[PDB]
């Protein structure tokens, strides 16, 4: 279990921004939320809940030479730059994206969903 | 027929710049070479051979797209475009090249040589 101290906290329901409030997490699960276990201090931060990117295609990145990289390059490559590609969109606060075209991305949901 | 005046001519055999020469050409060949029938004036011109490259690609030229137009274009827009480097060559002044690879150059070869 953990407890985080949010210093304001943004209501996605309703859209104000609340007061300070503390976040109960176990089993991976919010279970309470009480105005005003370890602790984690974000008195300084304003406390939101993870984004959504609703279209993304974590197995390419455009470029100029990508219409080129289609008769070279195998899904082994695409593979391995997906790692980095994934890792910088979690690290930029996008916790859920919903990927609309592309072979590789179910395979690193599975790889990233075993840990 | 035709009687060709030449102001200097270079003999290809020795390497020497010879003087004015009267050429005599009918049915394609040369019949009579005469120092000092229509009549072509080159006076003012040094007359010489037609050159021969043995080293030439008459159905691609490279350009920064070189790499990509492999799995886009076909034989016939390459065929296309080797009409206008086939002008521009025999206009350069070379009258006979060796082609070093391609599969449109026979083809071109046979239409060359029918007109």
């Amino acid at each position: 279990p953990v407890a985080v101290q949010c210093g304001r906290l943004f209501d996605a329901r309703s859209g104000q921004l609340k007061g300070p409030h503390t976040l109960l997490v176990a089993d991976g699960r919010i279970r309470q939320v009480l105005p005003g276990a370890r602790v984690v201090d974000l008195g300084d931060k304003v406390c939101l809940p993870g984004w959504t990117d609703l279209h993304v295609h974590l197995g390419s990145q455009s470029s100029p030479q990508s219409y080129s990289e289609d008769f070279r390059l195998d899904p082994v490559d695409h593979a391995f730059r997906a790692v980095g590609y994934a890792e910088k969109t979690l690290m930029a606060g996008f916790t859920s994206v919903r990927d609309l075209g592309g072979e590789v991305s179910p395979h690193l949901r599975d790889a990233i969903n075993q840990g």
